């Protein structure tokens, strides 16, 4: 697995934290996604064709914003 951290914007509540996990989990190649609500960060484990930029697009499409750390 490869791993990447994303900084998250718009995650004001734990419902939205779950929304972000669900959106990231749908990305082909994602194996696991740990959303840290307190730290406004997601740790994503992946393989396959996943890229950091496909991950931040998933977050955008779900109605939030991410940036690659
Ligand atoms: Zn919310």
């Amino acid at each position: 697995a490869q791993t990447i951290n994303l900084q998250l914007e718009g995650m004001d509540c734990t419902s939205c934290a779950s929304s972000i996990e669900r959106a990231i989990a749908k990305v082909p190649g994602v194996q696991s996604c740990q959303v840290n609500f307190a730290l406004e960060q997601a740790v994503v484990s992946y393989h396959g064709e996943t890229t950091p930029q496909i991950l931040t697009d998933a977050v955008e499409r779900a109605g939030y914003h991410a940036r690659v750390l």
